């Protein structure tokens, strides 16, 4: 079934590759926002997560939407675990010089998220309305961790979300995860725990983890063989079967966005379930571009497997399970099962439709 699936998947890359001027409208926004929170006392070490990231874009289908990530730098960090949560931590300090910058925003031991993202709103705004090249409308609708959402023009928008870096080992609720060492051996799985994590907010003050990074570096090298995709004797349909995951729960989200049953649902549900049948299908012929179908449908096969079950492993914290049903209750997930299904047994129609 792969020529419709094609089909798709290039009417989705022609207009991610379509010259646009909203990449340019972005880049000059972060870059002046940057200045003017590094010559700030709390945020003088922000920064961009990359360099060349101003177009990262979680909605596949909406080219007008990005992402950007600030990274800030936190030195000698304590994490303290929410709860037995697994995967929620108070951020707390061990004071060498007992006044580090983020000082301002403590709460005795335990540092504030939600006065963080106020300053760091209130001096964003502060330099939005400074702005004189095009139009620039923040919203403060809540759910902070799409913290604050700019919108340029009318058609662009831009998420910004404020990162805490530590350069420490990952805490240890991920000592078990990131199970690769089948697929892209053990020797890539420490040179990756030797990078930096991340923390954003919740929603408490907690914070959790964030390893879209860590999925970048996967995704730009995911062979089992070293030369997987250098090539087309040798070319796989892995981020293919990625994009269709994401695509798939993009157009149920939209398409179902009136009644309230899929808001819980994300495209890190996606990409968690994706890698997890990585693990399962190691080798590079497992994920032949013959068979990009196929393989498809091994993906929708295990997310709603995960579905029924309730069980979706989070993909570095083992214990962590996405889909318990304190965090998603059993009526939403038996509801995305049922759309699923309906899906697949009428070869996708919500495809062909954009
Ligand atoms: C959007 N959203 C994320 C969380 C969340 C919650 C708890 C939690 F521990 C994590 C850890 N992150 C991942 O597992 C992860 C996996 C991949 Br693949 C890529 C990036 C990632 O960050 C995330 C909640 N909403
Ligand atoms: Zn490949």
């Amino acid at each position: 079934g792969a020529s419709k699936l094609r089909a798709v998947l290039e009417k989705l890359k022609l207009s991610r590759d379509d010259i646009s001027t909203a990449a340019g409208m972005v880049k000059g926004v972060v870059d002046h926002l940057l200045l003017r929170l590094k010559c700030d006392s709390a945020f003088r070490g922000v920064g961009l997560l990359n360099t060349g990231s101003y177009y990262e874009h979680v909605k596949i289908s909406a080219p007008n939407e990005f992402d950007v990530m600030f990274k800030l730098e936190v030195p000698r960090i304590q994490l303290e675990e929410y709860s037995n949560t697994r995967a929620y931590y108070f951020v707390k300090f061990k004071r060498n010089p007992k006044e580090n910058p983020l000082s301002q925003f403590l709460e005795g031991e335990i540092l504030s998220a939600s006065k963080m993202l106020s300053k760091f709103r209130k001096i964003i705004k502060e330099e939005i309305n400074d702005i004189k090249d095009t139009d620039v409308i923040m919203k403060r609708k809540r759910g902070g961790s799409p913290a604050v959402t700019l919108l340029i023009s009318e058609k662009i928008s831009v998420d910004i979300t404020l990162a805490l870096e530590s350069k420490s080992s990952w805490p240890a609720s991920t000592q078990e995860g990131l199970r690769i060492q089948n697929w892209l051996s053990a020797k890539v799985r420490k040179q990756l725990r030797l990078k930096p994590f991340y923390l954003v907010p919740k929603h408490e003050e907690t914070w959790r983890l964030s390893f879209s990074h860590i999925e970048k570096e996967i995704l730009n090298n995911h062979g089992k063989s070293k030369t997987c995709c250098e090539n087309k004797e040798e070319k796989c349909c892995r981020k293919d079967c990625l994009k269709l995951m994401k695509y798939l729960l993009e157009q149920l989200k939209e398409r179902f966005k009136d009644k309230k049953h899929l808001d819980k649902f994300s495209s890190y549900h996606v990409k968690t379930a994706f890698f997890h049948v990585c693990t399962q299908n190691p080798q590079d012929s497992q994920w032949d571009r013959k068979d990009l179908g196929l393989c498809f449908d091994n993906c929708v096969t295990y997310f709603l497997q995960c579905l029924r079950t309730e069980k979706l492993e989070n993909y570095f914290i083992p214990e962590f399970n996405l889909f318990s049903s304190n965090l998603i209750d059993k009526r939403s997930k038996e509801f995305l099962t049922k759309q699923i299904e309906y899906e697949r047994n009428n070869e996708f129609p919500v495809f062909d439709e954009f």
